């Protein structure tokens, strides 16, 4: 069926609320696309909410089941996701502030 949990969002500016309410938050580059789904090369998972687990495979993809973002080919995201890639925020990781930097203890 369809979900609102595999909705991703865009954020203009990420904020704590933000990245307490997902289990992770990684630093990610869409590789392509299949039929419903991003494929994501995994670079870093950064140490927020809490500290990262130490294994973590570099492969994944996301789910999209609403069309609220259009992501682009080659392209880095800051990805934060609640367990299962449900439920996430995306940002441009070329458009992250220094605020946002700290936040994420970059």
């Amino acid at each position: 069926g369809s979900h609102m949990e595999y909705c991703p969002k865009m954020l203009s500016e990420i904020r704590q609320e933000d990245i307490n309410d997902v289990e992770t938050v990684a630093y990610v580059t869409v590789t392509g696309k299949t039929a419903r789904s991003y494929n994501l090369q995994y670079w870093r998972l950064y140490d927020v909410p809490k500290t990262a687990p130490s294994q973590w495979p570099s492969f994944g993809t996301l789910r999209d089941d609403c069309g609220n973002i259009q992501l682009t080919a080659d392209t880095d995201y800051v990805l934060g996701c609640k367990s299962g890639n449900q439920d996430c925020f995306v940002k441009l990781h070329d458009g992250l502030s220094q605020k946002e930097k700290d936040l994420l203890k970059e």
